[PDB]
This record gives C-alpha cells, structure tokens and sequence, in this order.
C-alpha cells in the first residue's frame, strides 16, 4: 500500500511550533512524499519560494536513512489560477516547451516524480488535460531510455461528480498516470450558508440531494469511469474546517454567518490544522456523524469539521476493502509532527493511524 503525504512549502513561515521544515518528516512514515508547488516561468518548470532549492535539498536527504523513499515534486496549487495552467496545455508548442523543461529540473534537484495539480480544469480544458499527460509520460519515457529510473507521473484529482464529468477523461488520463489522488475531502458546500463535513466517507441517510457528495460515491465513480483501482489514492484530510455560526443551532443544517476563526499557527479563515484543533477540543463539544462516520466540534459559536484517528482509520479500511492502491494525507504539516499538542506523545497521529491501519494487513 503506497502513502502519499505531501508537505506545503509555505508551511516554513509559520511563527513558533507551527514551522515545519522537510526536517521534521519522517522518513520511514510515507512511501512518498510530494512537496507542494512549483510553478511554470516561461513556460518551463521553475520554483516558488526563494529557498525552495535548499528545502527541495533538506527533503531529499530523507531518501539518505530510506533508500526506498521516493519523494515528487507538484505543480500547480490553488494560488496557480487554472486560466494560466489552461494556456500552457492549449498550445501544442507552449506544452511541449514545458514538457521537456521537467526531467532535467527534476533530475538536478533529486525528485523521483511530477505530480499535476491542475486545480480544476474546465469543459474546455479535458481534451488538453489528456494530451499534457500523454506527451508526459511519453517524454519521461525517453529519458529513462538514458539508463535511469523512469520518473513518476501522478495527478491530484478532483472528487466531486460534476467536476469530474465536465474536465477529466478518466479512462484516457488513467493508463498514463502512474496514481491518481482523489480529492475527497473538498465536499461541503465551499459556498453556501450552512454546517456540513467536507469529508464525509458515506452518503448521511438524512439527505437526499448530494449524495455525489462523500468519499464512497467518488470512489465508485472513478472506478466506473475506468480508473484501474491499483491507481487510486483516496486523500485524507489532515486538516479540519471552521465555521461561524450564525445560530445558536448546531445540529446538522445549522445557520453560517461566515468561516471560522483563524487559529494561532495557520492564520486562515475557515481553516485549522489537527494540531490546533486538538487544543480547541478542550472545553469543546464532540459529536459524531454515524452515517458518514466524521467527526465535528463546537464551542461558543466555533463550529469544526474534522477526521481524527479512529475517523481517518475507518477511511483506511474502506480504501483496504475497495482494494485501493493507497492513501493521500493532505499535509504532513497540519498533523502534529511535533507530537506536542495531541496528548499522548505520538508523533504525526493522523498519518500514522493511516499507517497502522494500511500494515496490519
Ligand atoms: C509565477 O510565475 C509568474 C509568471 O511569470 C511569476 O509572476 C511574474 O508573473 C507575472 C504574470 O505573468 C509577470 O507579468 C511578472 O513579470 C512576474 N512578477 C514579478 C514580480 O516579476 C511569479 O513570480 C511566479 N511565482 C512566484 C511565487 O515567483
């Protein structure tokens, strides 16, 4: 079972425990670990944050204590407008400049693999998506014709039905893909008023519209769709989402007045990190969906919906049971790598439980 784990590269700015350096990943924990955006100058792959040249180095040597780690480099992210990825991938000639600017940038720094994080393309978009991949994997094809470990080709995918439909050929984009994450765990409402998961496992039986809305669904819609299921990665949210509430009401359905508050270490609305809601469960409320089988939190009028081990466990076994290739934990830097703010002294909880779940058989 493969465990794919990636790491922000933005995660480095946060003020005091909240830093995370490649340095405090566990090298034995994932079998691969992708850092988090590159971008695309002059239509070749290049790099965001100043210093990326060195962490890309720090993460790296990772692969000096387990030589079967294999780390990739993504490219993309939400702060990458799809407009910009759309434009590379539309001109055959500005595609294939990028193309062939990756093997050789990815074999200077140490990277094993690309992974696409195109998010979201559009209904006009599919036909470009397939091509970039193909041309992909056929260029990295040929440089392993040099005698070299061929490199791996994976994407991040989104989960949601109609997403799905109107921008990815599936069938076509799976035989070039070496694994594709599924994003399942983006599925409540980004833009309307009330409480719900974002990553719920099964479909709720209260509500009827939005079923497409749960990791089971997205499974076996990808799998219908053609995608080999030694190629699907199920994510896993590391992180929670907050809200505001507008009501003293806190059963499902619940009025929103707005995301959350930031927390301490993240400094972003409607987001908060495991380890930061482990210290907000204190004097908190816990609750627990049955049917989807996730967790949430309420205090004041702090609504949290978030996975904690057993919730992330129970996400393992199904993966296992769909005889999945692996899971996907969003980041190693919203887990409690420091081990400091979850009680019990474990380090990277979350991922962990993944782990221990994905081994014992
Ligand atoms: C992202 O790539 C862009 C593309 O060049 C870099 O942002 C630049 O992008 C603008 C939009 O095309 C250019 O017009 C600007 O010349 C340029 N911005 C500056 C200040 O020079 C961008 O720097 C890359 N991302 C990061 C984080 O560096």
């Amino acid at each position: 079972y493969k465990l794919i784990c990636y790491y922000t590269s933005w995660s480095q700015y946060r003020e005091g425990d909240g830093s995370c350096f490649p340095d405090a990943i566990d090298p034995f924990l994932c079998t691969h670990v992708i850092y988090s955006f590159a971008n695309i100058s002059n239509n070749e792959i290049d790099t965001w944050e100043w210093n990326d040249v060195t962490l890309y180095d720090t993460l790296n040597t990772l692969k000096n204590r387990n030589p079967k780690l294999k780390t990739l480099l993504s490219v993309g992210g939400w702060n990458f407008g799809p407009e910009r990825f759309s434009a590379i991938a539309s001109k055959t000639q500005s595609r294939r400049t990028f193309i062939k600017s990756v093997p050789p940038f990815l074999r200077t720094h140490g990277f094993d693999g690309l992974d696409l994080a195109w998010l979201y393309p559009g209904r006009r978009d599919k036909r470009h998506l397939t091509a970039l991949v193909k041309e992909m994997k056929a260029e990295f094809a040929r440089e392993a014709q040099a005698g070299t470990e061929r490199l791996l080709l994976s994407a991040a995918v989104s989960a949601g039905k109609i997403a799905i439909d109107r921008g990815y050929d599936i069938a076509q984009i799976s035989r070039h893909l070496d694994f594709i994450s599924l994003l399942t765990y983006d599925f409540h409402g980004a833009w309307r008023q009330t409480v719900g998961h974002h990553s719920p496992l099964f479909r709720g039986n209260s509500d009827g519209s939005s079923r497409f809305s749960n990791a089971d669904y997205a499974v076996s819609y990808m799998l219908r769709l053609g995608a080999p299921a030694n190629k699907l990665v199920m994510g896993i949210p590391t992180f929670g989402r907050s809200f505001t509430l507008a009501s003293s009401k806190t059963d499902g359905g619940a009025p929103i007045s707005g995301p959350g508050i930031p927390g301490r270490f993240t400094k972003e609305k409607g987001i908060l990190a495991y380890y930061e809601i482990c210290d907000f469960l204190h004097g908190a409320t816990t609750h627990r969906f049955r049917d989807q089988q996730v967790p949430y939190a309420t205090k004041g009028n702090q609504w949290v919906a978030y996975d904690d081990q057993e919730s992330v466990k129970n996400k393992a076994r199904y993966l296992k049971n769909r005889q999945l290739a692996g899971a996907m934990v969003w980041a190693l830097d919203l887990d409690d790598f420091r081990g400091t703010f979850c009680g019990q002294n474990l380090t990277f909880p979350l991922t962990s439980a993944v782990k221990d779940v994905l081994a014992e058989v």
